[PDB]
């Protein structure tokens, strides 16, 4: 069995390379940012455009949602994150901390805090209902390229260009357990999988592993695609048969099998390095967004 992911539309308005695609947890939206600084919310099942959202006074690394689809947070080189009301367009808080660029961001599942990653090298943790840093986190040597929570909220894990990636205890701020292979590539991607036992990492080397964090072993591997450059995002896909998806800096989405590691389907379409890609949380939909030459989303339908 493999997918069959078509192109359905293709998303243009943004004047800058696009950084980030993420839907809403309700499904409805997709949510894009840029170097442009700002944000667009478009349609998740036909891409039509909704709104763009605007205040950050340089480019956007990221974006995330809140649990109940209504606030959003970006990543700025501004050195600032955003809380964002959807509906209204609004910024609701300015969190200023970080040194220099902010990378990467996420909301807990509870919604109650973000955690952010930067350039400067740190992790920090900040409430959303007050705009307040709770913890700077001495986390790595160099850039923090991912910032994830997983399923509970009880465990952070983020990634760095020093080569390692780190598993924090949220409440504590207590590093649990530190990644380290042989051979110590920038660490480019990481998020927890669905079930919080594992998780996914890209390194600057090509490739893509799975990883038993608590047991340090790498179950799986994925390789094939470009990716010496860019910190590419990946994901686990779930609506239908289980893959693995990732852009490419040959201009392509990689799709894996998650248990064989065979590449799948390539989706062949843009025209600059695909920088990020998203999975629908409910349909077999995928959206893909790329550098500078392109400057488009592109959405992708499959019937597994």
């Amino acid at each position: 069995v493999k997918p069959n992911y078509a192109l359905k539309f293709t998303l243009a308005g943004h004047t800058k390379a696009v950084s980030s695609v993420k839907f809403s947890p309700n499904g409805e939206w997709l949510a894009s940012s840029s170097a442009d600084k700002l944000i667009k919310i478009w349609g998740a099942y036909d891409g039509k455009f909704e709104k763009t959202i605007s205040g950050h006074k340089l480019g956007i690394s990221d974006v995330a949602w809140s649990s109940d689809s209504n606030l959003l947070v970006s990543a700025s080189d501004d050195k600032t994150l955003k809380i964002w009301d959807v509906s209204s367009g609004k910024c609701l808080k300015t969190l200023k901390g970080h040194s220099n660029y902010v990378f990467c961001c996420n909301f807990n599942p509870q919604s109650n805090l973000i955690v952010s990653g930067s350039f400067d090298e740190s992790v920090r943790i900040w409430d959303v209902k007050t705009g307040k840093c709770l913890k700077t986190l001495p986390a790595h040597s160099d850039p923090v390229s991912a910032v994830h929570f997983n399923r509970d909220g009880s465990l952070i894990v983020s990634s760095s260009y020093d080569g390692l990636c780190r598993i924090w205890d949220t409440a504590s701020g207590q590093c649990l357990k530190t990644l380290i292979d042989d051979d110590n590539p920038p660490v480019s991607f990481v998020k927890f999988s669905p079930n919080g036992k594992y998780i996914l990492a890209a390194t600057l080397d090509n490739t893509l592993k799975l990883w038993d964090y608590s047991k340090g072993k790498c179950l799986k591997t994925y390789t094939g695609h470009k990716n010496e450059k860019y910190c590419i995002f990946a994901n686990f896909s779930v609506t239908g048969g289980k893959w693995i998806v990732s852009g490419s800096e040959d201009n392509l989405v990689y799709i894996w099998n998650l248990q064989t590691k065979e590449i799948v389907q390539k989706l062949q379409g843009h025209t600059d390095v695909v920088i990020s890609t998203a999975c629908h949380p409910t349909e077999n939909i995928i959206a893909s967004a790329a550098l500078e030459n392109d400057k488009t989303i592109k959405l992708w339908k499959s019937d597994c």
